[PDB]
């Protein structure tokens, strides 16, 4: 019935992607936002169907694909927050409290992918936006996949991410579960978000700094940037064996986890 509720005007690129750009599109009529995410096959079928799969609160709305003969554009929700990794000051981090939200609105969305058996596969501050209210959103299916389906679950073998943010299961061997990985990732961010550093370039055994976690020095940054209630939760995240490493129900009693420390909006 509406004439030109379908006309979108492209307004400016919101960041340009390896594969791309986004752009911050509004509909002309209703001043409605989305990002549109451009790719251009020539230079995402299974991107377009995990996006259709999806619905949660901590999770980019995927609204539709115009297919464009090869331009593929993808409508997502825009989120005007911007990127999670924009709100770490560097060597620093940011408060407590606002990190402790954050990290309970990555789990719920997390927890949310895994039990619809999707694997992200690249969780960190740059693919982590934030809404008007500063509600976290997990942005970005590219690398993600199925790891469970009809309710078996499929070891993953392909090696992806990003390196400082990745669990060292993957770099050491042949198959791995996909839950450990992400939760492993997801303390990589939460010790970014209360250190304002990354602590390893690679958890790898040719890495000091990693065998110095692994020796338990925490007497050197970024872990004496940290405070022993979210340590000891980071205690139980990095944890070199997959198999012994926290899982998320778990992380939902930590002590830390549910300690009160925020004011409501
Ligand atoms: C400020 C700066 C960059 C941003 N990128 C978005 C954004 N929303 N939805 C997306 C979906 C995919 C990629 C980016 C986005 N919002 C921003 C606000």
């Amino acid at each position: 019935a509406v004439p030109f509720v379908e006309d979108w005007d492209l307004v400016q690129t919101l960041g340009e992607g390896a594969y791309g750009e986004v752009q911050l599109a509004v509909n002309r009529v209703t001043e409605e936002a989305v990002a549109v995410k451009i790719v251009d096959m020539k230079r995402i079928k299974k991107e377009i169907c995990i996006n259709k799969m999806l619905n949660h609160e901590n999770v980019v709305k995927f609204y539709g694909h115009r297919r464009e003969g090869n331009i593929q554009y993808l409508f997502l929700e825009y989120c005007s927050g911007g990127e999670l990794f924009d709100r770490i000051e560097p060597d620093i981090g940011m408060p407590e409290p606002d990190a402790q939200r954050f990290f309970h609105q990555l789990m719920a969305g997390v927890v949310y992918l895994h039990g619809i058996g999707i694997t992200h596969r690249d969780i960190k501050p740059e693919n982590l936006l934030l809404d008007e209210r500063d509600n976290l959103k997990i942005s970005d299916f590219g690398l993600a996949t199925v790891f469970r389906y009809n309710n078996r679950e499929r070891l993953l073998n392909k090696m992806c991410g990003t390196l400082p943010y990745v669990a060292p299961e993957l770099l050491k061997r042949r198959e791995f579960h996909a839950e450990p990985v992400d939760v492993w990732s997801c303390g990589i961010v939460l010790t970014a978000m209360l250190a304002g550093e990354l602590p390893w370039d690679q958890p790898s055994d040719s890495c000091q700094e990693y065998s110095d976690w692994k020796e338990k020095k925490t007497y050197l940054n970024p872990w004496k940037k940290i405070d022993s209630a979210p340590l000891a939760l980071l205690h139980k995240i990095l944890v070199e064996n997959p198999s012994a490493r926290i899982t998320i129900p778990d992380i939902k009693k930590d002590r830390w986890y549910n300690k009160p420390l925020k004011k409501g909006a």
